[PDB]
DNA sequence: TGCACAGGATGTATATATCTGACACGTGCCTGGAGACTAGGGAGTAATCCCCTTGGCGGTTAAAACGCGGGGGACAGCGCGTACGTG
């Protein structure tokens, strides 16, 4: 949906995600595995990072 | 002539009468001791409601705890001289 986004409008937009700690990981991976196009940042480091 | 002696001429602690100072006792007018009336402030109670707990699982984060390198600052040793101690 996010990639139809892309290609059906021009609109890209900062978008955002909530996803347990879990599987925080698995949605990076699954960004650079599926449509890899995206620039696509993550949260780590409370005070620092 | 050199020498001991008896009595006076001054001292000196000793005992006695005398001068302050503080403890002890005998009063009386501004204090207390006590009797009665008032009453409002203190002792007692009936809901109340309201914030304050009760007990312990996990997940995660920010704060607390540990550990080593070493650098600079606390700290010991020692000579000087002038600044207060002593007369």
């Amino acid at each position: 949906l996010l990639a139809y986004l892309a290609c059906e409008k021009e609109n890209w937009g900062p978008h955002l995600i909530v996803v347990p700690t879990s599987v925080l990981l698995n949605w990076e991976m699954e960004f650079k595995r599926f449509a890899p196009g995206f620039k696509v940042l993550t949260y780590y480091g409370s005070p620092q990072q």
